[PDB]
């Protein structure tokens, strides 16, 4: 396949199906979609158990059980490391079981890639809708090309060549970082890697959507945001 989509996913049985439906739409069908679940509760991978039944998807469970496992890695970096070395795609993307691709998003970061060989990593902007019907709409945009991604840029908005993967490997070890003191913010954490060597090009469309309506006190203190744009920034590399 051109695309790789790896979603995460971890007891949102009330929002699974709709995350996964909207991959399975896509207008740009040409990918394999791992859908990499944390040991979920039987509510949960049951809304996951009829979409195994299309030819694209590939499903992993993990055996994760209890507060030592849990905290021991940043999960999802764990997770999506695991989703990486399994990929056959050209390009990476990312999505999580509660945010919905709008049905075009497959088909216009493709084009984008293709028609830009000198841009490695792109991403759109993205919409949030809190319902209480709809109060409050919030929108990121994606409107320059920046190298200081963590933080301004999610996870689900992002598609990238898979030789960029390569490159963070390469001076990092690793895809995503596994450490549990970015649990909070491992995109940006990741993102924070990739933009030691690549800046982030804007799609300005809205490509994804979210619909808002003893774990936590076993991790190590949470690194932040301004720690990582503050690093970049003195990088210097734009
Ligand atoms: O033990 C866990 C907890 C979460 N996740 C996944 O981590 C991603 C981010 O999680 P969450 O939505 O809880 O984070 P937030 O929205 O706070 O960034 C989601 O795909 C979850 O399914 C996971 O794989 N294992
Ligand atoms: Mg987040
Ligand atoms: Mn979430």
């Amino acid at each position: 396949p051109k695309v790789s989509v790896i979603m995460t996913s971890y007891n949102k049985s009330d929002y699974v199906a709709k995350s996964i439906s909207s991959i399975l739409s896509q207008t740009f069908s040409d990918f394999e979609l791992f859908i990499m679940d944390d040991n979920s509760n039987e509510e949960t991978l049951n809304v996951i158990r009829p979409f195994l039944n299309d030819n694209r998807v590939r499903f992993y469970q993990s055996d994760i059980s209890g507060v030592k496992e849990r905290t021991e890695k940043t999960r999802y970096a764990a997770l999506i490391n695991q989703a990486i070395e399994m990929a056959e795609g050209e390009y990476i993307t990312y999505a999580t079981d509660d945010n919905i691709y709008m049905p075009d998003r497959l088909l216009k970061m493709v084009r984008e890639l293709d028609t830009h060989p000198e841009k490695a990593v792109i991403y759109s902007a993205s919409k949030t809708y809190h319902l209480n019907d709809i109060v409050k709409e919030t929108v990121r945009p994606a409107a320059q090309v920046t190298w200081n991604a963590p933080c301004a840029i999610d996870h689900c908005s992002v598609m990238h060549r898979y030789s960029v993967l390569e490159k963070v490997k390469e001076k990092f070890g690793s895809y995503w970082d596994e450490s549990p003191a970015f649990y909070r913010i491992g995109d940006a954490r990741f993102f924070w890697r990739v933009n030691h060597f690549y800046p982030f090009y804007p799609l300005d469309e809205e490509l994804d959507l979210n619909y808002i309506t003893e774990f936590v006190r076993n991790l190590p203190p949470q690194r932040n945001c301004r720690e990582l744009r503050e690093s970049l920034k003195k990088l210097g590399m734009g």
